[PDB]
């Protein structure tokens, strides 16, 4: 018996202020949050259709500065801001922490370069694509403000989870 | 901030063979199950719109006969099911209602009375009797058939409305 | 890469006047057709969600070598009789045989449908129809195009049978 | 030019107690109302897809015994009788006449609805009702607000009749 | 008894040529109107789900400059919520916002009317109104501010959905 | 009797690398394709609601450069509407639009074919084709013009939905 639609547990990680909450809230509520209210832990849920399969996204929005939610997640959005080189260098640390806690090389993951609407770009697309090619994962540019790439990022993660299953 | 649609935990209880599973599967899959496969415990989930609110129904299908006390404490609302061709199942209703009230330590638990198999000609429980039982408990009564689908949506949607009323 | 929803080809067969068209029109338009207008061939399409998969049902409504054509094309068959017509129930065996010959296979996705279950003049017992279906290895469903009982179930069950046969 | 989905104003008329409200509430809420609470005037709204066109149904549920206002506003009328009440069937002629006078027209979109077709106490034969409907040039549908039989069909058929009357 | 989904009456106001119609048509039809066809009065309707509640938006698209003022006072009395739109490349339209807000407050005889400030045409390069200025104006009124572009669709849903949330808050 | 939703056959044409596949994939999967995988012929399908009518879009994604093919002329005769795509940073692709339009008119033997002009890659800073120029070209052909970006998703839905509206107009 089918017992209800497929459920995917997604976790959004990355440095303080890169736009993890803004991305998530733009997905769930179609709203851009302008304030910076630091997060402890928040949970969201949304039903969507991706490639003709109905599914339920459970989304965990994490704090910038834990082992529990890394063990629960099936897929991770690894977010940096394209105007903050430090947040991009930190990506390697988030990826390592996820791999240790799940004890696995092959974890579904997507690299997300957020704030692509800002004119102060310090991380080149080619650099981020290279980093992603080296990890074997997709890369997507987003803006929580304009909504560019937001759906794509979360839907691409879902496709990665499907492939890994 | 809204964090996702409202979730309702529904538990279907009643005697062996009244059609608890058949009702639930007819709601989830639009399928009538003809076989009688006795249930231990099964969990289902469905998104629906009731009175303009989108919600997620988590539905626990229970066995006819401490794991029991667990799900009674978790559930927010109960479908109490009997079969209209089985007078025993109708008399047992009062026992299920009492067990739920003891475990939740409450008089006012959201509940709906469901008289299933209303498509069968061998009726032994009168509608008026069942309506009286329900009036005495202060809860709605609905006749259903998992076979024809009559009243199935109504039963589960009415339960959700009862849960909403109890939360104001 | 996903390029659009999955499509399923369903064929409704059975004797004249059992309610093949009435069933189909009740599925597509939520309308009971009271008139009996005999069919040559009609095609319908509907999008639905079954078990969380969005799909497109292409439905061929048949008449009571153009016949061999649609048997080769269909992935699944609703075999319909009327519960008040014993002849239509005996004819089921003939439709099933013709389908198995044309597809050269024992295991073709199929559902047995006993229609007009709202009428009081029942001449085919449920148990008999269930036995026939158990012998063929296929599901049996009672329907009424008039009350709508079992209509969705019949078509959706057929789609599930097609899915099982494709794994 | 498109400003939002097409809107249809439907009016449900007929004698007291034939099930005008029960039909409407079964359409809107998937709920059978067992109590008889007489209506003054109630308004309902539902978005549906009929023949691939999205539309908004505005539905006016009327009182058995009261009017000219809502007959002028309506684009289509469900004329309801109960199949176990011969009087309600004879009254149909009066509702149809009143509608034709107020709209000053022979060709008003209309559907004849024989409700309570789940009851065994039938006093109006289907053939009689079909003849009445054939004489008026309108469809006839048997419904039960209890089992839900024919409910969607009645309202959707009325919408199709309104569409047909507008292409000229 | 529930009788059908909740209905919200939204009114889009602001100076001539700010993009009131373009915003509305982008919401209803997913179409950018490039032509500038001045509006008299137009009505639109759309069903949407916001925060899990299904609702029906009735949307009144108004004229920049009103011919006669009684027809203006009519729709201000009917509306439950107002999108107050200026164009970020037209400082005059931004200064006019204050006047639309005042007229609405007088006609509804209330300080706390559901309202959203909308800075439209944020895709254009000739920006003359700074974001910070508009945010300050909105903070002073106690209402949300959203940047939109009817062309790119940025912020369009957000503007209308945020207005509905403001109406809900005012009704509790 | 209604037998199922209306079906529209749409063909996407234009020079190599303008973003015909990227547009189509962004419509179907909400995904931006960054890689450039040249197309021979690909078929897509999507159900949408446009102006309250549910429809099924059958979409044929064509090759940039193809010598004469009879198999190519086949599907151009079957197609009911054409998206004519150029890239706003490639003046050659804009000049080629005239050639696609001529080929379509010859194969359909008709002046009045439903068609939409699409200027893609409007997110790039290397613009060489002005909006006004493209609007003038489109006004001369009697067809709509839409700026799109498969990357940002701007105008994507609008392009395909506008084509469907053009097909509807041509059928009345
Ligand atoms: N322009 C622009 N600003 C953005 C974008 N995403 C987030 N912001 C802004 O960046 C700031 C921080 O966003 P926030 O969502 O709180 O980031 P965070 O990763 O969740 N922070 P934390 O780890 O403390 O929870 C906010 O002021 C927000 O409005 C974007 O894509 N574009
Ligand atoms: N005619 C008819 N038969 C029904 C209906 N509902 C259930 N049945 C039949 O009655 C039997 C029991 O159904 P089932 O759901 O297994 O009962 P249950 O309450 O789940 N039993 P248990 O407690 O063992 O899990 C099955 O044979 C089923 O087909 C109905 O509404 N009408
Ligand atoms: N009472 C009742 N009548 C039905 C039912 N199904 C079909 N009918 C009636 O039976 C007649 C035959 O229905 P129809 O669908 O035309 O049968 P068919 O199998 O398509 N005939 P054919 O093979 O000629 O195309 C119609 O008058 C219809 O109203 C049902 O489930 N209940
Ligand atoms: N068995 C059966 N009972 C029905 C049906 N429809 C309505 N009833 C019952 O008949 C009674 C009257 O129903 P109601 O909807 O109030 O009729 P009404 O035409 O609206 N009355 P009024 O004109 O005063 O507003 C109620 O007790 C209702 O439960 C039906 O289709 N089947
Ligand atoms: N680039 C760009 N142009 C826009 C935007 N919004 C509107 N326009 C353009 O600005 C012009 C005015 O738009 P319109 O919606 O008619 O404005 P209005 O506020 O309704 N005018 P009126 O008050 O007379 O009815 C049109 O040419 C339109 O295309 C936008 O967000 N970006
Ligand atoms: N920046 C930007 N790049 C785009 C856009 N659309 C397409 N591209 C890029 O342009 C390249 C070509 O895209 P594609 O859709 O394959 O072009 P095509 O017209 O289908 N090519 P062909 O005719 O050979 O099949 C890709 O690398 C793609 O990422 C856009 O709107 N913006
Ligand atoms: C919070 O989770 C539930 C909670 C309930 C629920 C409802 C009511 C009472 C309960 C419940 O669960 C714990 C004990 O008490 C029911 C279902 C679920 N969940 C669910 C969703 C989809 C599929 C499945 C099937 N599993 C077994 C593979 C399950
Ligand atoms: C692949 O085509 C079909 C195939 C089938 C189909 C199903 C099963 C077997 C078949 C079939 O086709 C011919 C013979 O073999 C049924 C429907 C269709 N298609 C269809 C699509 C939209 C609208 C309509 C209605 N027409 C009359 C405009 C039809
Ligand atoms: C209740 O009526 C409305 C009310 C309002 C409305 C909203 C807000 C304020 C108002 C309003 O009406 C008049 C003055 O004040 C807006 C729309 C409508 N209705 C509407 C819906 C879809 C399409 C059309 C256009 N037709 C006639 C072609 C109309
Ligand atoms: C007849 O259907 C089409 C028609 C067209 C179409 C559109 C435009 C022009 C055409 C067309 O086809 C015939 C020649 O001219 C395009 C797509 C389709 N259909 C479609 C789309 C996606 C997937 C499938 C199943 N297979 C291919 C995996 C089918
Ligand atoms: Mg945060
Ligand atoms: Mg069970
Ligand atoms: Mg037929
Ligand atoms: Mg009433
Ligand atoms: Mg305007
Ligand atoms: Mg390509």
């Amino acid at each position: 018996a089918f017992q209800g639609m497929t459920e995917y547990k997604l976790v959004v990680v990355g440095a303080g202020g890169v736009g993890k909450s803004a991305l998530t809230i733009q997905l769930i509520q179609n709203h851009f949050v302008d304030e910076y209210d630091p997060t402890i832990e928040d949970s969201y849920r949304k039903q969507v259709v991706i490639d003709g399969e109905t599914c339920l996204l459970d989304i965990l929005d994490t704090a910038g500065h834990r082992d529990q939610y890394m063990r629960t997640g099936e897929g991770f959005l690894c977010v940096f801001a394209i105007n903050n080189t430090k947040s991009f260098e930190d990506i390697h640390h988030y990826r390592e922490q996820i791999k240790r806690v799940k004890d696995s090389e092959d974890v579904p993951m997507v690299l997300v370069g957020n704030k692509c609407d800002l004119p102060s770009r310090t991380v080149d697309t080619k650099q981020a694509q290279d980093l992603a090619r080296s990890y074997g994962i997709p890369f997507i540019e987003t803006s929580a403000k304009t909504r560019q790439g937001v759906d794509d990022a979360f839907y691409t993660l879902v496709r990665e989870i499907r492939k890994h299953k």
